[PDB]
């Protein structure tokens, strides 16, 4: 079965998911997909459904980030007057003409005439134009181009630009650009006609790009292919990458590697269910695959955060490390599904943790963002550690977390204040108080839980102290994690429902209601706090039926305070079943299904943010989720689909079955494993990865 077919890769094209739908191949270093806007500057996100123009075409995508993003190197096809102002190349296109599959991406563009088609390997991004019109076919190669949220950003984004013409029909250079992170790449460019002419257009005075108009001598009808690679390291490690992956001009036979490699992942997990789940389905498992990026060189060479030239342990180095969002869910699901790169995603967080002296927070072209807070590639690393992945040497990455914990770094982890009061004070720490807080205690936990499994005693002791600190957040008086001050008071005035955006704040992205719920190594011990089961579920009760009326404009992905979109509400609806209700959680994961994501590209709640808005839908598609990563314990909610079976990586095949499942069939009535009784209100990783099958007998009767 041809599983790429239920990829829909205009999903998340929208304000809400900030997709891409353009080739790429699975945790490749290419993402060559268009650039679209509208009228006036578009804040975030390079394409956009609902959009008429395109721009050009990029080489580099990051998948459904909040803004960060790569967008290098803009080629856009040209026909007639070649010069022109620097934004007077665009074209409009029709929808009914665009198309896109995993590995490929088609557009007929009105202006210029021309057809335009994008395939990928993991290092270069090869194109077919097809010039209707041929009157001065050009191509336009703007190395200014970036994502900006303004435009007095985008002229002056690139700090140094040089290129170099080798021959009639390759063009080399390098550029610096400065935006979200400092960026230094290389390329080389080879189009399979002579150039016949070339035009430097003349540069703003703040910009320090290049733009060129390239042109052919062509007939109408007539192809032209360009191929680009890019590379980190120099010029030559970009020819190197080229002539490992695209040495001449196999337009089909790169889109045909793409696609079984693809083809490759997607069939590893057989979805049953209707046609719109499948897509749902499989498009997430897309998603969930476009990142952590490789960007070594195919030597292994990659231009680290010291911003020099190395070599990769393994051989292979990885960035894009959304850890905030990843270490909930796609991590588990990649320690399941993609096992065979877990050991060098964690080498490849240990390589850069040992330049700059703590793990990527969030890691973008091998240098560090610091976006969000917590440093949850501690919980990525005692995970794998746990599940017995061997790779990587354990010292050194055990080394990794500890400086992390312990060392003080930017932007927020101020450890000499985290320790003198047990929390992050509000009154000391300007923004993010609370989470900082109660996402750090994971990381401690993660953090024991590696150092009790590798025998370091007085580690584990030190570590599993600071995972109590969450205690020291939690007000008995409104049963609330609530800002507390220096001198011990609580945070006065307080207003739970209050959203922090570090406008300012106490919490990351959300409030009081959704942060109270972030304790996953220790929810009997959150419930404790609480007073007991009962009052733990009449507080989640309110929390899923408080709406705002003078605020809160916007309530996609609300139900009630619980908001989808936002990675600290992931868990919480597991909660219910872990207080002894889950035919409530049972029924709120239908009802995010039934809600937050459709096959549509304005169909998502929310952005992929880089593949966990889509790992927490497969998850729960199976049934079950990793409410605490490092445990390797999966909880159960209620499967949504009748069958799911995964192919796991010795053979051996889980099948996971709900026995009954429909519209108002979707409580569970009893689970049994491999013929028996189940019983357990979790299952597993090691009782998965046995194979096996899993029946949930579904219900009506709740
Ligand atoms: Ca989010
Ligand atoms: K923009
Ligand atoms: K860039
Ligand atoms: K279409
Ligand atoms: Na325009
Ligand atoms: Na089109
Ligand atoms: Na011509
Ligand atoms: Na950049
Ligand atoms: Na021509
Ligand atoms: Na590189
Ligand atoms: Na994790
Ligand atoms: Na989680
Ligand atoms: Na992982
Ligand atoms: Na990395
Ligand atoms: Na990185
Ligand atoms: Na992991
Ligand atoms: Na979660």
């Amino acid at each position: 079965t041809d599983y790429t077919k239920y990829v829909n890769t205009f999903i998340g094209a929208a304000d809400n998911g900030h997709t891409f739908p353009g080739a790429c191949r699975p945790f490749g270093m290419i993402q060559t997909s268009p650039v679209t806007g509208a009228v006036g500057w578009r804040y975030c996100s390079e394409y956009v459904n609902s959009d008429s123009i395109i721009w050009g075409f990029t080489q580099t995508h990051l998948n459904g980030t909040g803004c960060m993003d790569l967008g290098d190197v803009l080629v856009m096809p040209v026909t007639g007057t070649r010069t022109r102002a620097w934004d007077a190349y665009r074209s409009r296109f029709s929808k009914k003409l665009e198309a896109a599959t995993p590995g490929y991406y088609t557009v007929e563009l009105t202006e210029p005439n021309v057809k335009a088609e994008l395939t990928a390997t993991p290092h270069a991004a090869l194109h077919r134009y097809t010039y209707h019109n041929a009157d001065s076919a050009s191509v336009l190669i703007d190395l200014q181009h970036g994502p900006t949220w303004n435009e007095n950003q985008y002229h002056s984004q690139v700090k140094e630009c040089e290129v170099n013409w080798e021959d009639a029909q390759t063009l080399t250079g390098h550029v610096r650009n400065s935006v979200w992170v400092n960026q230094d790449y290389f390329f080389v460019m080879k189009f399979n006609r002579p150039v016949t002419d070339s035009l430097y257009l003349p540069m703003g005075e703040t910009e320090k790009g290049k733009r060129i108009i390239a042109s052919f001598d062509m007939q109408p009808g007539e192809e032209l292919l360009m191929k680009v690679a890019l590379s980190t390291t120099g010029i030559e490690g970009a020819r190197k990458n080229m002539e490992a992956e695209v040495p001449a001009w196999d337009f089909e036979g790169v889109k045909k590697t793409a696609h079984d490699d693809w083809n490759s992942y997607l069939s590893r997990i057989d979805v049953t269910g209707t046609e719109d789940e499948k897509t749902n389905f499989y498009t997430c498992f897309y998603h969930a695959l476009i990142q952590p990026n490789q960007i070594s060189d195919v030597d292994g060479l990659y231009r680290n955060a010291a911003d020099s030239v190395v070599k990769a342990g393994t051989g292979t180095f990885y960035s894009t490390f959304s850890l905030w969002d990843t270490y909930r869910a796609a991590h588990p699901f990649y320690t399941l599904m993609v096992p065979e790169k877990v050991d060098g995603f964690v080498n490849s967080l240990v390589e850069q943790s040992e330049v700059q002296g703590f793990l990527p927070i969030w890691g973008l072209w091998g240098k560090e963002t610091y976006t969000m807070v917590g440093n949850h590639g501690v919980s990525v690393i005692a995970e794998a550690y746990r599940k017995g992945f061997r790779g990587f040497d354990a010292e050194r990455a055990f080394n990794a977390i500890k400086q992390t914990q312990t060392v003080s770094h930017k932007q927020k982890s101020d450890w000499e204040t985290y320790m003198k009061y047990g929390y992050f004070p509000t009154d000391l720490i300007k923004t993010e108080s609370v989470s900082s807080s109660l996402e750090s205690v994971y990381d401690d936990y993660a953090a024991a839980d590696m150092a009790k499994r590798m025998g370091k005693t007085e580690d584990a002791a030190y570590f599993s102290k600071r995972a109590d600190f969450y205690k020291n957040l939690f007000d008995t008086e409104t049963q609330f994690m609530r800002p507390r001050n220096s001198n011990g008071t609580w945070k006065t005035p307080f207003n739970p429902s209050q959203v922090a955006h570090a406008t300012g704040g106490d919490y990351t992205e959300g409030n009081a209601w959704q942060y109270t719920w972030h304790v996953q190594h220790d929810v009997p011990g959150l419930i404790s706090l609480f007073g007991g089961e009962e009052p733990f579920l009449n507080k989640l009760d309110s929390l899923f039926t408080l709406k705002l009326e003078t605020t809160q404009a916007d309530v996609t992905g609300l139900i009630g305070q619980y908001a989808h979109g936002n990675e600290p509400s992931h868990h919480i609806t597991y909660l219910y079943a872990l207080a002894g209700r889950p035919e409530r959680t049972q029924e709120l994961v239908r009802e995010i299904f039934d809600t937050q994501y459709h096959p549509e590209p304005d169909g998502l709640c929310g952005n992929d943010d880089c593949g966990q808005m889509s790992a927490w839908y497969m998850f729960s598609a199976m049934g079950f989720y990793p409410v605490d990563p490092v445990s390797g314990n999966y909880v159960f909610g209620a499967p949504q689909m009748p069958k799911i079976v995964l192919h796991l990586a010795d053979g051996k095949t889980f099948t996971v079955i709900a026995d009954g499942i429909s519209k108002e069939h979707k409580y569970i009535d009893s689970i049994t494993l491999n013929g028996e009784p189940y019983t357990k209100n979790y299952i597993s990783h090691e009782d998965i990865l046995k194979g096996g099958t899993l029946v949930y007998k579904m219900k009506l009767e709740h």
